[PDB]
């Protein structure tokens, strides 16, 4: 409350550290579903029923344009990411399983990084 602070966890490398991570969400076998923006024009239903389309191509753009105010604002759109492929695609084809895969990998990533 004022004038009554927690002590204060260091931020001051989180940038880099999420650049890392999406490096490495970005080359990873099974990111080709998310690398781009799902082309609205030629998706049928993608735009009526994704409110928030977000892919790994946006996050970078954001991330190197100080978009994200902090680290949980960036994981995010991350996890929006794999929500929005669980919406759209069936746990049982190819981009539903890459999308289970990848939020796994990532969950992994930030936990071992950050917690």
């Amino acid at each position: 409350s004022m004038s009554v602070k927690k002590p204060k966890r260091d931020d001051s490398k989180d940038l880099a550290l999420c650049s890392m991570i999406l490096t490495e969400m970005e080359t990873h076998e099974d990111a080709w579903p998310f690398l781009l923006p799902v082309n609205l024009k030629l998706v049928p239903g993608y735009k009526k029923v994704i409110k928030k389309p977000m892919d790994f191509s946006t996050i970078r753009e954001k991330l190197s344009s100080g978009q994200y105010p902090n680290l949980e604002t960036f994981a995010l759109d991350v996890r929006l990411v794999f929500d929005n492929c669980e919406t759209f695609n069936e746990d049982d084809s190819d981009i539903g399983r890459a999308g289970h895969n990848m939020r796994k990998y990532f969950e992994k990533k930030w936990t071992d990084t950050f917690k």
